[PDB]
Formats: structure tokens, C-alpha cells, sequence
């Protein structure tokens, strides 16, 4: 039927079909379009109190709850999708990952190097596509596949 991970759903408020990907947590109104050894991605990480290391270059002690970190993630996605903000400006300013200094870019990588939920989402993304919230032991990620 549809590309890997994609399912049809109904909007509760509007009643129109949309498409949701349970690997990437992407969701959109349009029917998705159309595996390589390596992909290249950037990401924006928001850490929380149950992160494996609740510390970042932005905050020595990160205290926010998981739920608060998800709200931050959901807000950044909205601003990226509306075009008020570029993914890069938000990653550089707000990612709790040291890759913030490189606009979130992690370089190229293959399966077997990243934490599994991040890896699965990265390889299910198409070039140019962006994930929804992706949960790992580091925190919550927005992922942008660049190559
Ligand atoms: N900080 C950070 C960078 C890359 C990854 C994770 C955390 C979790 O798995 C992939």
C-alpha cells in the first residue's frame, strides 16, 4: 500500500484523512511519496530529568520533566512547519546536544551506530523529510534527514 511505516488515520477535529508514520512519528495531510547503506541527519535534542545524562552545554543541571520536554519539542515542530523558524536556527539555539554548534548535523552514519529509535526513524525518513518526536535514552529528538 504505502511506504514503510505509513498508515491512514482520521483527524478528530476536522474529519479528514491524514497520514501518520509510526517509525518517525511524522504526520501530514498529503499521501506519502513513492535502503541505502548510510544516511546523513541533523537533529534537535531536548533533554529531561530522566535523560541518561541530564546535563548539556545549555544547562549544567537539566530538571525539566519528560512532559515539559515533549511540549518544547511539539512547539519547535510547529514553528518549523509554519516556517516561522528554520530547523537550523532552532537546533543551534536550543538543542541539548553538542551538535548544536553544527546546526544539529551529525554527519553520515549506518545502521548499528545510533540508538535504535533514532536509527529507525532516520532510515525511514526520506531525504529532506523531518520526523515527529523520537524518544531515546538521551531525550526527545526532532530529526531532519539531509542525505
Ligand atoms: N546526543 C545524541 C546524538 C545522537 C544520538 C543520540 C543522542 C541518541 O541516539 C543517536
Amino acid at each position: 500500500k504505502l511506504p514503510p511505516g505509513w498508515e491512514k488515520a482520521m483527524s478528530r477535529s476536522s474529519g479528514r484523512v491524514y497520514y501518520f508514520n509510526h517509525i518517525t512519528n511524522a504526520s501530514q495531510w498529503e499521501r506519502p511519496s513513492g535502503e541505502p547503506a548510510r544516511v546523513r541527519c541533523s537533529h534537535l535534542l531536548v533533554k529531561h530529568s530522566q535523560s541518561r545524562r541530564p546535563s548539556s552545554w545549555r544547562q549544567e543541571k537539566i530538571t525539566r520533566t519528560k512532559e515539559e520536554a515533549l511540549e518544547l519539542i511539539n512547539g519547535y515542530i510547529q514553528k518549523i512547519k509554519s516556517g516561522e523558524e528554520d530547523f537550523e536556527s532552532l537546533a543551534s539555539q536550543f538543542s541539548d546536544c553538542s551538535s548544536a554548534k553544527a546546526r544539529g548535523d551529525l554527519g553520515a552514519f549506518s545502521r548499528g551506530q545510533m540508538q535504535k529509535p533514532f536509527e529507525d526513524a532516520s532510515f525511514a525518513l526520506r531525504t529532506g523529510e523531518m520526523s515527529g518526536p523520537v524518544f531515546t535514552d538521551s531525550g526527545i529528538h526532532i530529526i531532519l534527514r539531509t542525505e
